[PDB]
């Protein structure tokens, strides 16, 4: 549904990255960057272990936009392509997809939401971010109003639905 795509900077190639996610709040828990087999930056400048034979990864990282910090760029078979751009930033904590991934491959775990009790979470008093630097203290749904703000006024993404 209703989304956000990000550009991240690739450290290896002077071709950027853009991934789509439902959950721009997660990214500073943000473990890894993965693409899909039929992505433009596969063919393009780098297969062996990619075309006969989990993921692989590349060799190169990707600056995290809001920290000091890169990431690991993966190659992976369960990632879909046909769902908008094909590429994603993996957040072990909060999602069972990731979680896999970085469990097998050694990927570093870092939760970003703090969950409140249940009769209260969901009603108004949504979960608590944290480890999110700026985004730490306010709700979910104002974590995510503020987060596409620092992406659009720093030209990192734009609103797509």
């Amino acid at each position: 549904s209703e989304g956000v795509t990000i550009e991240f900077k690739i450290v290896g190639l002077n071709k950027k990255l853009k991934v789509f996610t439902t959950c721009p709040h997660t990214l500073f828990g943000a473990s890894f960057c993965a693409v899909a087999i039929e992505h433009p930056i596969v063919q393009d400048l780098m297969q062996d272990l990619i075309s006969s034979i989990v993921g692989i990864y590349t060799g190169l990282n990707v600056k995290h936009p809001f920290l000091d910090k890169e990431l690991p760029l993966y190659v992976a078979n369960f990632v879909l392509m046909e769902y908008r751009e094909g590429a994603i930033f993996g957040c072990p904590a909060h999602d069972q997809r990731d979680f896999e991934f970085a469990q097998e491959y050694d990927l570093p775990i870092i939760p970003v939401i703090s969950s409140a009790r249940l009769g209260i979470e969901e009603y108004t008093n949504n979960s608590i971010m944290f480890n999110s630097e700026f985004l730490n203290g306010l709700t979910v749904s104002e974590a995510r109003k503020v987060i596409v703000e620092k992406l659009e006024e720093k030209g990192i993404g734009k609103k797509t639905i």
